[PDB]
């Protein structure tokens, strides 16, 4: 609503119109935002928009811009662990018409 790519505008599109939550969804309040599903979440949500299907594309994308999934671990042995594919971002929010603009390929 200010000059935001498209790719952005279509996220904070995506995860709401309540039309996919099980696929993606907020985390806690509304800060940011869990996949726990990984191939459904992608022969559905990813076409008829980018066009391009795949999925790993999708994501070594996300790296591209900035972001850093909560997930990597690499050592435990609680339960947990079931794709929880998480991201985080300090700048994608709820309303904030001034975090996008400052989110572009590296």
């Amino acid at each position: 609503g200010s000059g935001v790519p498209a790719f952005l505008a279509k996220l904070w599109r995506l995860v709401d119109d309540a039309d996919t939550n099980r696929l993606i969804c907020w985390t806690k309040d509304g800060q940011s935002f869990v996949i726990q599903n990984q191939a459904q979440f992608a022969k559905e949500l990813l076409p008829l928009n980018y066009k391009h299907n795949n999925m790993a594309s999708f994501i070594r994308q996300l790296n591209m811009y900035g972001f850093h999934k909560i997930t990597s671990i690499d050592n435990g042995g609680l339960r947990f662990d079931r794709d929880e594919i998480e991201f985080s971002h300090p700048f994608f929010k709820r309303n904030s018409p001034f975090l996008l603009d400052q989110i572009k390929r590296k």
